[PDB]
């Protein structure tokens, strides 16, 4: 049961910085209002 607790630990630990790099990709990439991007935004929005 303990090693499963430590697995849950490392899981939460890595998921945190995953969400970090997630929110950090957001501001520079995609639906943020930066360029024209004529009607292509759907592809990147769907990958998001």
């Amino acid at each position: 049961q303990a090693i499963y607790l430590k697995e849950l630990k490392q899981s939460i630990k890595d998921f945190t910085n995953q969400v970090s790099i997630f929110r950090r990709d957001y501001e520079k990439n995609g639906p943020m209002v930066e360029g024209i991007s004529p009607a292509e935004a759907m592809e990147r929005l769907r990958r998001f």
